[PDB]
Formats: C-alpha cells, structure tokens, sequence
C-alpha cells in the first residue's frame, strides 16, 4: 500500500511539463520492492490533447522482454497532483484493456525544470497491493542526474543513493509511439 502524500513543486509549470514531449525514467525508488524485483525501463509522454491532460506510458523489461503501453486522461487534484485512469493499448493506441474504476495511479510532480523532474506515483491495479514509487526523469535518456534534481531528492528527505539506475540496462524506447499516443 502507499504511504506518502508527496508535495508538488512550488510554482509548478504545468504547460512546460505537459508539453507533448517524452520523459525517460533514469532512476527510481520503490518503497515496497518485490522479493525478486523486475528491473523495467520506463518512459512517458505528457501533454494536452484537445483540451484533456494526457499521459502515455511505456514499460520494457530488458530481460523478459515484457513490453506494454498505456494511455491515461488525468484529472487534477491540485497543482502538480493528478489521478490517472489507464487503459492498456498497443503501440498504435488500439485498446487492449479498457479503463476501469479500480485501475488508476496518482502522480505528483515534486520538482521539474526544462530537462529534469522528480515524481511520485502510487499505482492501484485491481486487487494488487502496490507501494509508492519515486522516479527521476530526464528529457535525455541516458542523462546522469544533475544537481538540481538530486537536490530536490534530498529536499524530499530521500537518499539518492537508495535509487536504482536504469541507465546500465540495455533500455531502448519507442519515443515516436509515445508522442502519438497522447491523442488516443
Ligand atoms: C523504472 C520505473 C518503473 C518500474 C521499474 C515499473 C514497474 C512496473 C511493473 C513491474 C508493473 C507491472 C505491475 C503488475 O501488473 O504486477 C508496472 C505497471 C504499471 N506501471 Fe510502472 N514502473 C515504473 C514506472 C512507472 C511510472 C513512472 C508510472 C506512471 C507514470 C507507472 C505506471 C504504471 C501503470 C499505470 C502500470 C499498469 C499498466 C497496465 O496494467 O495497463 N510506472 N510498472
Ligand atoms: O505485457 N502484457 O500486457
Ligand atoms: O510500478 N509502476 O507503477
């Protein structure tokens, strides 16, 4: 179960973050890791489409090859804090699992600038028991975390050395699909 009420960035710039571009997860901190963790790569695009805030997600396990995409409409709870109902889709946006009430994540942008961000998410999926996940994002997929986002990790009272890097996974990403999914 999740335990954190993450605080959104003061002065969060929604239009800059939700600009239609891709964010790559470069490091993450799962507060309830499995006995045996599945080391996934992940990326998202976040944008507005025809007036609706949207996110498209990509997950890829470079060992098992499990790969899935999702599209969500976000609903605003406060500045920088959203509730997202997801539908699983193929890369083209065709629906594989429809939206349903128990399947949603919260998302909070704790820090962002033009190139980097720190987010919190709490995933709810059916009768699964899932915990908090923090992620460091970058606009460039293998960028090492710079000083601004690492300071934000500290200011959240987290220890960056606890985070797991995705940078030495042989991660590959379909960034064109993520962009086009925003409309689906
Ligand atoms: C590298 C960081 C991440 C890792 C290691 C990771 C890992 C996973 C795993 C293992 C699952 C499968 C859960 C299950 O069904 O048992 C999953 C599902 C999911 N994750 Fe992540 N995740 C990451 C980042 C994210 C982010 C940043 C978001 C939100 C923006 C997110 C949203 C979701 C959603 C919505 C599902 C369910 C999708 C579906 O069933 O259609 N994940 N994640
Ligand atoms: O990756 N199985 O939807
Ligand atoms: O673990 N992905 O929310």
């Amino acid at each position: 179960a999740c335990t954190k009420n993450a605080i959104a960035q003061t002065g969060f710039n929604k239009d800059k973050y939700f600009n239609g571009d891709v964010w790559y997860v470069t490091d993450y901190l799962d507060l309830e890791p499995d006995d045996v963790p599945k080391r996934y790569c992940a990326a998202l695009a976040a944008g507005t489409a025809s007036g609706k805030l949207k996110e498209a997600l990509y997950h890829y396990d470079p060992k098992t090859q499990d790969t899935f995409y999702d599209v969500s409409e976000l609903q605003v709870e406060s500045l920088g804090k959203y509730t997202a109902n997801f539908k699983k889709v193929d890369k083209n946006g065709n629906v594989k699992v429809a939206v349903t009430a128990g399947n949603y994540y919260t998302f909070t942008v704790m820090y962002a600038d033009d190139s980097s961000a720190l987010i919190h998410t709490c995933l709810h999926k059916g009768n699964k028991d899932l915990g908090d996940l923090y992620a460091v994002l970058n606009r460039n997929k293998d960028a090492a975390a710079g000083d601004k986002v690492k300071s934000a990790v500290s200011a959240a009272t987290l220890e960056f050395s606890k985070f797991i890097s995705t940078k030495e996974n042989n991660c590959a990403y379909d960034n064109d699909s993520l962009k086009s999914l925003l409309t689906k």
